[PDB]
């Protein structure tokens, strides 16, 4: 199955997620895949008052076949089944009738938090921030372990409702007002054909270097193989957005080396308590890897500490 521990076709669907396709107007596209896209939309009447309001719909191409279309559904039963997390996307609703399946989730003002850090790349303050220069809202390692903290908390919950995120990266992270992250999966609608992060696996278009061993030689997908990946974005993060394994490229060599324990180094900005957590998530064994709540508490300490 394309999903570990949960069957999203035996989910249900509730129809109080139901929403009127003919109140939603669209605007600019968010992410477009091969077979999907997520569309920012205006949506009327999703407040009690007259009031409209900015939403972020996924839906299908015409390009998309009947695995796409079931892929859509499944996601939709899924993000219905999780509900309310302050670390997650939040569902709005849905349009199931009058046509294709649109998944209406809360629109996340900053976008994705791979982009974000990039730009706030070269205004990084590492030390606390000057009080006059606040109003440049400089990028502080405060809201770099704000940032690793919160995404350990959403996957920790993630984790508890026996689901596997599958490509947890920063590319896959949004960042919605006062610092918050919100774990999503663009899956569909991210172009992974022309994105270097995916590599042609077989037949596929695998993120190989945000991949565990077991993951990458067995297709074996567990809340274990997620660390590993948790383990990657925190790379990703005090690196400020850089590629992992830098200059490495998915070859022959690459896969030998992660098998005879070859490991990337702490980022630039990496405290070294975080650098801990790296480790520990690339373990060999995966019963040696902490659970992403051990992490919370990790982190936690680690916060209250500065
Ligand atoms: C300003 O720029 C932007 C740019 C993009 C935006 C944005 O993009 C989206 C990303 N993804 C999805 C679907 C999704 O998140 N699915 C999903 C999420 C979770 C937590 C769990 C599972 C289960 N899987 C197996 C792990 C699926 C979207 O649906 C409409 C939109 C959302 C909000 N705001 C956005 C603002």
């Amino acid at each position: 199955n394309n999903y570990s521990y949960i069957d999203p076709t035996q989910l249900p669907y509730d129809h109080k997620w139901e929403f009127p396709r003919n109140r939603l107007s669209f605007g600019k596209t968010l992410g477009a895949g091969a077979f999907g896209k997520v569309v920012e939309a205006t949506a009327q009447g999703l407040i009690k008052s007259d009031a409209a309001m900015t939403v972020a719909v996924k839906m299908l191409k015409p390009s998309a076949h009947s695995t796409e279309r079931e892929a859509l559904m499944s996601e939709l039963k899924v993000l219905s089944y999780l509900g309310n997390h302050e670390n997650i996307v939040n569902l709005l609703g849905a349009c199931t009738h009058g046509g294709p399946t649109l998944v209406i989730t809360e629109y996340c003002c900053y976008g994705d938090l791979l982009n974000f850090l990039r730009r706030k790349r070269d205004e990084f303050v590492p030390y606390k921030v000057a009080p006059e220069d606040l109003y440049k809202d400089f990028l502080t390692l405060e809201h770099l372990l704000s940032f690793s903290y919160q995404v350990a908390k959403g996957m920790a919950f993630l984790a508890s409702k026996n689901c596997i995120h599958r490509d947890l990266a920063a590319r896959n992270i949004l960042l919605t007002h006062g610092n918050i992250t919100k774990i999503c999966d663009f899956g569909l609608a991210r172009d992974i054909k022309n994105d270097s992060n995916y590599v042609d696996k077989g037949n596929a278009r695998l993120p190989v270097k945000w991949m565990a061993p077991e993951s990458i030689f067995n297709s074996v997908y567990t809340f274990e193989s997620d660390v590993w990946s948790y383990g990657i974005f925190l790379w990703e993060l005090f690196s400020l957005g850089s590629s992992p394994y830098p200059g490495m490229p998915v070859d022959s060599k690459f896969y030998k080396m992660i098998k005879e324990g070859f490991r990337m180094s702490s980022p630039e900005y990496a405290p070294a308590e975080m650098y801990d957590i790296m480790k520990t998530c690339w373990d060999a064994d995966p019963d040696k890897r902490p659970t992403f709540k051990q992490i919370v508490q990790d982190i936690e300490k680690q916060i209250s500490e500065s």
